DNA sequence: CAGTGTCCGATAATTTAT
DNA sequence: TTATCGGACACTG
DNA sequence: AGTGTCCGATAATTTAT
DNA sequence: TTATCGGACACT
DNA sequence: CAGTGTCCGATAATTTAT
DNA sequence: TTATCGGACACTG
DNA sequence: AGTGTCCGATAATTTAT
DNA sequence: TTATCGGACACT
């Protein structure tokens, strides 16, 4: 019964104050509320022994608890053998039941197949931009003709990377290029 | 490479059928590997034995991992080495997106089902337990007769060389009728 | 609320007996109680138009309401649009969430996976079997041997219909058998 | 024999993204079907032009039948036809037992979602109506001057032909302002 | 004109699988 | 599945 | 004829992820 | 959803 | 003995998709 | 994904 | 040594569709 | 499940 929960984000927006806010309006308060910022999912582990028998949690969606079906899984059956229930407030199903957990690690395995296929088609449509003509990663900040003609000189290595205040190890990697 | 795997649990050792059909499919013996759950040893040494462009067989589904959890573990495991399970009995190969999906979803029902008749197995055991029946083995140690070699100030440990029976069992059954 | 309650047969093991069984320590009379004996399914029909809003309905297991899962649905479909619920006692769902409908169509599905395969390894064991040599479906009870006699005595077949007390059509199939 | 069907909803009619993508799976415009749901007249034609041997494609799942039921009930027909859908998005063919099953699965659960995004939008539109917004079409024609044109003594038949506009509408106009 | 042969569909009796 | 049972026509004679 | 009511088909609208 | 369009009716 | 070149792994900056 | 940033050795001289 | 307790491994058990 | 087996301990 005795309410707690979790929430977690991925992405440069940090959808976070929404998931609080909805976990309050169920019932819990943040005096018990977890939380990783997935930069080590630490904050987890630490929700995962405050709880014991007969304790109750609640995550947003079903995303939210994981991302991977496959242990999506194991928390619930380590958590099940517990005692411990989550809901999914979004997809309204309870870890306690059987029923329950076995329609979530449904409802899951069904939406990472639209993941996994999103990921192919996402992987498929950068092999269709990088054969295409596309500029890739990370674009050149300093000028490698001016550390070129600086090697041409036969001048020491390790005294450009403070002439041009940079790296030391990128300098050597640089004149590598150009066979 | 292609391989056979299978497993047993009941008395009822089925496992001569499963491993018929691994044959009926390609795979020699040479190449197929067993359980006899009593402990899942002969799993953990295929898992160390195969590589990239492998594809593992198990007949019927609960074989592999009767659990559905630990079932998608060792998928997830394997898709990622590059090998892959078929099971014959569905038709469902784990080489796929769907497949895994379609193995998970079969397994997590599978159990639902498998844990609620689970349940009605101790709901039959309580309703024999409380109306009167005597479960476990029965006794066999003609006890009176131990109690009678006591009961004579005869040594405890005499007993067992006399009767050929275990010595602790003894001083127990003693200290059994109060 | 109202509760009503449904089940059916099929095979030469009436375990109808059975299904009512519970259908009342559930909490419905016979007094409402439906049933087909799958010798057609009219019984249903007659409840499907004896319900009205707000009814709830009973089934055994999932099996028993439809067999073929395409209007196992239109059912259920048919059934929330007048706001009438039925329970699969055996497994525990609720036509009346989503959730719940959703999840029979679920196991329904994935039930009859098991038995379109089920049909496909018997009939595959029943080709491997005719192929063998044995004997299908009924077996000859009526002397073909006397019929040939009494027809290359030239007799006229129709007589032949009351000498042996049987069937006029079958004297003539008889004779075309034998090329 | 292969074959190509679409559909669309919305006003954003991406309508030919689907069929382009049909274009590049090998099926041409003299096998291709389309329904612009405003009424799946299209799909009946195809359904009665089809025998055992032949194949359909669509896009999206969800594209064939947005209701699960009627989904399945198609797809039967069809299996019994000899006929079958794959659906290039998910890749999954009706030519099999999974793959039916597969296909409504996917399309049950594909709808409790559709279905309570939908509750979601009648509870925006509630938590709107209330608060005080304009639903509907705007008005247009002038009525303080339809108004002005009875307040004259004028016919009313004769206002619908001054002003190049409806009749009935005059009437029901005056009946507004009581 | 009425008996002989062709051909169904609806019923009863059987098999293989659980 | 396969055997009979009722029948329905349609020609024959 | 022509003045008044009372429908359903077509247009333009909004809300939602 | 509400506003207009086409209408089709029933009455002076 | 100390400067020159090889080679990582851990961090920051970027792309394609929703 | 690709660029730098810190570094770690290992030889060279 | 040898008499008494108190474990865990192995055997034989039952219940269930 | 309960009954025996192997034991390993702690005390006269």
């Amino acid at each position: 019964m005795a309410l707690f929960g979790y929430a977690r984000v991925s992405t440069s927006q940090q959808s976070l104050d929404i998931q609080v806010r909805a976990l309050k309006d169920a019932g819990v308060k943040a005096n018990r509320i977890f939380t990783d910022k997935a930069s080590d999912r630490k904050g987890l582990d630490l929700l995962r022994m405050k709880v014991k028998e007969g304790d109750v949690i609640l995550v947003k969606k079903l995303d939210r608890l994981g991302r991977d079906t496959a242990d999506m899984i194991q928390l619930i059956k380590e958590f099940d053998a517990q005692g411990v229930s989550i809901r999914f407030i979004d997809d309204s199903i309870d870890t306690s039941s059987a029923m329950g957990r076995m329609v979530v690690t449904i409802l899951s395995a069904v939406a990472q197949a639209e993941r996994q296929r999103i990921l192919q088609r996402t992987n498929e449509g950068r092999q269709e931009a990088m054969a295409k003509g596309v500029v890739f990663g990370r674009k050149r900040k300093i000028d490698r003709d001016a550390v070129l003609n600086m090697w041409q000189q036969g001048l020491g290595a390790s005294h450009i990377s403070k002439t041009m205040n940079i790296a030391r190890s990128t300098v050597y990697k640089v004149i590598n290029e150009s066979n």
